[PDB]
């Protein structure tokens, strides 16, 4: 089975994550873990079983937690799908998620081809 070294995943994939981070205004609510008490959404973990955010994905890259590039892509999509599930379609977070998904698609395609 092909092994992907953690530094090699990090070098290839981190620019795609940085592209999301730098999207302002749309990345802002995704830059840190959801804090249900602080955001006034105490039902969040009942609806979203597996929370995910940009900083957690960065930490996983930094600490070698992905064996396969598709596992990173899965976490980015988990983050998106959580937002499209929890929020209504009129909301900022929903529409900001849609923008991030558009940006990500463009960034990730050449990278995954190359891997
Ligand atoms: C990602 C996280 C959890 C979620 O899916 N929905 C959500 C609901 C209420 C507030 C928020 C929240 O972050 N509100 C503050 C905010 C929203 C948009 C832009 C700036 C700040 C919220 N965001």
């Amino acid at each position: 089975k092909k092994i992907f070294k953690p530094e090699e995943l990090r070098q290839a994939l981190m620019p795609t994550l940085e592209a999301l981070y730098r999207q302002d205004p749309e990345s802002l609510p995704f830059r840190q873990p959801v804090d249900p008490q602080l955001l006034g959404i105490p039902d969040y973990f009942d609806i979203v079983k597996n929370p995910m955010d940009l900083s957690t994905i960065k930490r996983k890259l930094d600490t070698g937690q992905y064996q396969e590039p598709w596992q990173y892509v899965d976490d980015v999509w988990l983050m998106f799908n959580n937002a499209w599930l929890y929020n209504r379609k009129t909301s900022r977070v929903y529409k900001f998620c849609s923008k991030l998904a558009e940006v990500f698609e463009q960034e990730i395609d050449p990278v995954m081809q190359s891997l």
